[PDB]
């Protein structure tokens, strides 16, 4: 049985499946930040001073 | 009967099956330490000093 555990807790496979998860994690989180990319448009198209009179 | 015990308590086989177990044991235990490999990422990506103000 130690052989059968060591077949499938193989450190050759533990390290594979751990590395794969990390790449997908940074792929998804950065794909959330470009999903919030529009602040760069909002801060750009509106620069309106005039309301300092309104202030 | 001593012959039949000595056929299957053969020291040629006792020493084989004892050596095989030890290799699988170190294979599995080290495959547990690479299963805890992520502390190296946690200690790396977060180094945030600023909270010393918050402290």
């Amino acid at each position: 049985e130690l052989k059968y555990i060591a077949t499938e807790a193989s450190p050759a496979k533990v390290a594979e499946i751990a590395e794969d998860s990390d790449v997908y994690v940074s792929e998804i989180e950065e794909a959330a930040d470009i999903l919030a990319g529009d602040p760069e448009i909002d801060l750009g198209i509106d620069v309106t001073d005039e309301l300092n009179q309104l202030e």
